[PDB]
């Protein structure tokens, strides 16, 4: 009563009776409880999923595969399903065996029986359209499912990017606020020579847009699509014209650029991709952890410390230590990207995993490709929101660094060489006397000339010799 | 109306009117949204947190700084929540900025409030128990966080061992089901010398026992705690007998043999046992994979592969190809293991990140290592149900790979010398004659001792020449 | 007698008398006794680091900077380093603190005293060419050095590639060798459909040269250089004109197509093209571990395995069981990819502890890239010349194992319907009858569509239905 | 001439005529060529090889299977590698294939030829001591192979921990020179509460020594050793009293107290004690990366840093910033402790691919701990003799920090409370005005309590209320 019988080639199983899937995925729900992590949490995944079932019905219909009533409510089914509709009947765990199989007959039964309904049949009726004979004809799971994860993290990923473009306008726009505050560079935190911090936070914006490139550059290797593969590559049964004609199909259908891999034998256990893409979001992920090391560690203060910036204080510090206030904005950055760069190690076992003709390891990988691009996305979200947009300086404390540093003595290498400038170098340290002081003690350089040399304005870009 | 106004260091804020938590859980709860991972998902950490509360109050008031009603109810605030209750005032989440404040405020704020009923005060009437003075006194997240956390994975620790000690059992009783059947040892994939599938699923399961001392080794470092650290080790505000009396205190509460850190100093930075806990599980995480790999390979076929053994057919294999079933549950554990082995580079990257008195970084440490607890539970009670207990053995299939390998001409080695075995073997190889008839044809030994040493029952262990 | 006195900012130091180097290289030969490796076991290294002094006194010199009789010796001295003369002058360990320092100074101590020696003067004699004002005129070790580490990547990969290249031509070969070789495919491990030998490999090699573009491209970015950075990216020192003319003047002098970034204070401490590149090795490295695993399996045998191919055999497998041959040349091969596996991720952290205006960890990851390039290229000429080029297939026993399978069943589906081909395979299974004889005895085809459905010849490719 | 012929499986090979390896080892010379790394350098591991040789002969002899005459000169051959002569003869790349064979075999080889020269013989005349019928008698390469490795580097180990104490003891040196150093503690990098640099720097050493234990007891897991189980753990061809005899002379010849695995089928493919053991090295390397990261910031300076400290001045920092000293000794151990975590990668990838009854990956996880371990070696003598021995602190500029800073309002939560405590801490903040004076301005304690309870002296242990 509250369950419909349904069979397979393991054999009878009770199925919920208004559930839209089927037998197959019933066994895949009982098989792997591991994870919270559903495929219902995934919504442009299953919107991939409806993309390659209507593209390749619409193909089947137009070879004479298919009939056309078939095909007309199998695409309604599709649609409905690409509109956000009946996500919740796609309940298997990310973290699953048989290759994606659970997945692409999830698919299957889910559209099989929506298509029923539009034809005037109850769900299980499958002798009317058939998961298998019909929503799965001339495919395999080994490529409907790759198919479907290359067009759900091709889209993904330009979410991705959208967020990481906000992020970078912040520090644009942070660079400017802070374009007349002269300090003190530093390398192997060491005194190095004076900077802006508008270059310094222009080079955190202007890094983090190297990350575009690469990102968009990796994930447009997911176009190259293996429809018409089959089982394994060969492309049987399928029709000569299919791999051609449904993956332009997929093209119209999806709105992405997808072609056909020239090699359907290679493509099929081919999980390069996934690697190389998540190695971009390591990439960047690598960049953002150091520039929220460096906010942390020029946060440092109040009274000893680096304290050239001021973050907002989003909480109170400390349980036991008063008016202590903590950078938890970038340290929470940091984390998440300690968790991708971990992810991709994952990432990394599973394409190694492969074996002849298929990898069967891609659902974890998948699964941590898709929880790093969430994550990220909401680190990039929360370090421009809740810290970048307020950053302020503390403009006095850098301009003292600068005017009290010996690193200025650089400056003076073009006019009394190296070994000169030492010698001032060494003495300003042992004496605590200035660099300036000590030019003209020694009566290296006119005034005139010292002022336009050693002032900090001067040493922000190159120049011709005073 | 639906919230009352509470205060900080930062300013006044909403809470919801019946929250148990205060404004700086309500703060970090704004502040951290990257995961659907929170610490009311937890409760072996949350009663953790009770557990250390519970003792400082008692030790707080044995040592006469807090008062016997304030810690009478701090005490039955606290057995309410190691009893069960209120886990969902605890909803931060688990990656999260501010090193731990924002969960050790979270325990402050719910056990004050509820002290506070208890007493017949409303929530946030602070000034009668304070989250800061009373339910914090003496302490620091410093201390209190990292001690909650050894004790949480301390306990988990023991459920990990206890699902790993059933799937060992499981191998042990499928060693004694399938302890005649006689097939070929393969190293480097070649055929090799004589076994039984006793002898390899014992040893399955002895590999996997060597896992239960290494974990439980690891696991009690943890034991080693740091209540009297205060803010950094030094033990500012805290009396100087409360350090050994909290410990015990606490060892006594919580039912763990927790000790104190001799350098309170060194303890407070220090990350060492989650490291090398992690890499414990990392450890049987390599070897569960290797034996899934072992039972993916055994379990090849069923016309073109090795086809030893048989596992449970849990759904079908593939949407095109009939009749097809894989190894999907193997195939799920080795996907949880490449899982483990990222998160275990997570913890690396957290460990490393410390700096000077404090390693801000162990949320996301924590989260990855109790997410690698919890998968690996659901992969090896999945890998015992689902597979291990139903496999069986191809019997003549094994037997006639024995009977007919040219491997068994080992066993003639102390007999004829290993240039004469070699002879034998590469004319087995060239002509496909056996062993056997090539023993007797070069008449190297009697047709009865051939019989004796060649039998496949007495190739499977030491024994004495005759 | 045998030592000549220098003195730099810390002191007199002993320097031995016919040394090319000073007292700044000696420093470092005595600080850093880490590893076997050295500067003078990288020659493209020692190159690039002479192309790009040789580029910025020839800049200088066109600036009115430098004389041009001090010039010409300097673009001597490189020409004789660039031709492979005086590489036992760099002997500083590549693991070495100082961010590189080190190797610069290393490089203006050496062209400077050979320009000494030019010009008529001894070694040590720097007032008549200074290595710090002459050499290292206008530069900072910041922009030098890691120009020098770009350069010498850009011209390493090319090496790289071409033994790649050399590589996936034997696969071609081999694949045409083995084209008409009829087997079964595999997929979880399962007999899946069949393919030919010449797919399967025709696969490697394609797949293979997918690492071409991905490796040249992401090589492609080191042609992104900093010349005119100095110190940190201010251009401090430089004159206006000089990044660019030094960035045009080393494309001429290397042959390189280097371009200037357009962010000096960005690109200084950016480490990013680094860590892409050697995941885009890596990535090749998971491929190459793949087919190495395949081999091993398709190799197994030579009567309890798959027995598909026969690998040269080139030492004997062991010291007991006579007559058996292991796959060492694809287990070389799998070692050398793990190798690779982890030299990334000491490019990983590497990479992440960048502070500020400079990262100091360039040493150990280029030491690791270079590492890694030289074993791939050992392991992929090891592959190729002693596996590759002479594998043989076990022909009958594949197209055997291709008549006696179940999993030709698959090609009747678009004939008979999935429900019916799974009954007729899950009998051919239980009963042992061939799929051919099934389909025949439930007259489910004629004989002469049967023939031409289950011809394996007739599986290897899409076709319109019979 | 020049050379001689030897036999094996392969064929005939020319050997150089005075070699003590043979035709088994040339072929190993021929078919490696991968790395600069050879069995030679490594002389623990090619005296762990005598020892197993010698006690697997002496057991042999006393179970009468080999000749008194043939033992007491593989006795006298081991002898004389064991005392260090002979190395050169092992030349074979430690990247490997073959699983380890071409080693067992080389010193097969070697011994026997030693031996025959003993017994009045020309080498390559093994008709009077067999490499395969009387050194490797009653032994696998999958016995004597790991026995070889697990007390190469159980001995290793031993060196390793005798330069971590060297280093332990340096830092208590130098604490005890900085006891009186008082400083302000940080956390996420923001102002504390007070320490000394004395208890910094034992906290540095205290940690440290807590990896002494890890060390030990990991490198103990070594001592279970399989000799005996010959080709797969079964004791094909061995003597039923062979394992436990051969297993106590072993003990006795090395030294070492190895014990008898209690399933050698479990322990031949068994790779868990490197993974953890390596994983302890891990550890250790990631505790000194980051007191390594302490060190350098602390040491950041002269003028826009911390400079607390003062490390030793071990080169010129900069070509081209004078008077620049850069922290090189504390960042080349950064950079060996990040190739220790990429080799530990390198061992959890060769594990982890271990089949059946062999892991052949051993030979690049052996060579990956052998680097690490010689690496740390040299990163801790070297973090000691020119670092650690020679730290002074800045002591004026830390008792400053102390006196300025508003993090000693902490010390006044026992007596007013942390909201009291609060205020005074954001008006110090707020008005630059110090903690001390605002507490007398606003009359909360008298001038003699506070004169007790804001002593930075009286901050630094545990007290009882003043
Ligand atoms: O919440 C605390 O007690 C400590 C915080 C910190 O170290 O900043
Ligand atoms: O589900 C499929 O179509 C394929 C599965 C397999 O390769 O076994
Ligand atoms: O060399 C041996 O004794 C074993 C080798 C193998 O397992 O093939
Ligand atoms: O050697 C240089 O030019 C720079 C060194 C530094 O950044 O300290
Ligand atoms: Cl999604
Ligand atoms: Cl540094
Ligand atoms: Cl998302
Ligand atoms: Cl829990
Ligand atoms: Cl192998
Ligand atoms: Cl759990
Ligand atoms: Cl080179
Ligand atoms: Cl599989
Ligand atoms: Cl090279
Ligand atoms: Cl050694
Ligand atoms: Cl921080
Ligand atoms: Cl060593």
């Amino acid at each position: 009563n509250d369950y419909r019988i349904e069979s397979d080639l393991i054999g009878e199983l009770k199925v919920p009776v208004n559930a839209y899937y089927g037998v197959q995925t019933q066994r895949a729900i009982d098989n792997f409880k591991i994870s919270n992590d559903h495929l219902s949490d995934h919504p442009e995944f299953i919107k991939a999923f409806a993309f390659v079932k209507k593209a390749a019905a619409q193909t089947n219909f137009e070879l004479g595969l298919l009939d056309e009533i078939i095909n007309k409510n199998i695409a309604t089914a599709c649609d409905e399903i690409i509109a956000g509709k009946m996500h919740k009947e796609f309940p298997t765990d990310m973290i699953q065996g048989g290759a994606g199989t659970s997945m692409n007959m999830n698919a299957n039964e889910v559209i099989a029986n929506r298509a029923l309904e539009l034809m005037g049949h109850q769900k299980g009726e499958y002798q009317f359209c058939s998961p298998n004979d019909h929503v799965n004809l001339s495919q395999s799971t080994n490529d409907a499912y790759p198919t479907a994860i290359r067009i759900a993290l091709y889209n993904l990923n330009k979410t991705l990017v959208e967020r990481l473009e906000l992020l970078i306008q912040s520090f644009r726009k942070k660079a400017d606020d802070l374009k007349d505050v002269i300090k003190m560079g530093r390398t192997q935190l060491q005194d190095a020579v004076p900077m802006t911090m508008g270059q310094e936070f222009n080079a955190f914006a202007n890094t983090l847009q190297e990350e575009i490139a690469r990102l968009n550059t990796n994930a447009d290797l997911f176009l190259e699509t293996n429809m018409g593969a089959t089982a394994i590559g060969t492309g049987l049964n399928a029709h000569p014209d299919y791999a051609v004609k449904c993956t332009e199909n997929l093209a119209k259908i999806s709105g992405a650029d997808v072609v056909l891999a020239s090699d359907l034998v290679e493509a099929t256990p081919d999980t390069g991709a996934y690697v190389i893409y998540s190695s971009a979001m390591k990439r960047m992920a690598v960049k953002l952890s150091k520039i929220c090391n460096d906010l942390r560690l020029l946060a440092s203060g109040p009274r000893a410390g680096l304290y050239e910036i001021n973050l907002p204080k989003m909480q109170p510090g400390s349980s036991i230590m008063p008016g202590k206030v903590n950078p938890v904005i970038p340290e929470v950055v940091n984390q998440v990207c300690f968790k991708v760069i971990g992810n991709d190690l994952t990432v990394t076992f599973a394409a190694e995993a492969g074996q002849l003709q298929l990898n069967v390891m891609e659902p974890v990988l998948t699964q941590s490709i898709m929880e790093s691009i969430r994550f990220l996305k909401n680190a990039m979200d929360t370090l421009r929101e809740k810290c970048i947009d307020g950053i302020t300086a503390n403009k006095e404390i850098c301009l003292n660094m600068v005017k009290n540093s010996i690193g200025i003595v650089t400056a003076l290498n073009p006019y009394i060489g190296y070994k000169n400038s030492t010698k001032i170098a060494k003495e300003a340290l042992d004496t605590g006397k200035s660099v300036y002081d000590l030019v003209l003690e020694h009566e290296l350089l006119s005034k005139e000339k010292l002022d336009e040399i050693l002032a900090p304005e001067n040493m922000l870009n190159p120049h011709t010799k005073f």
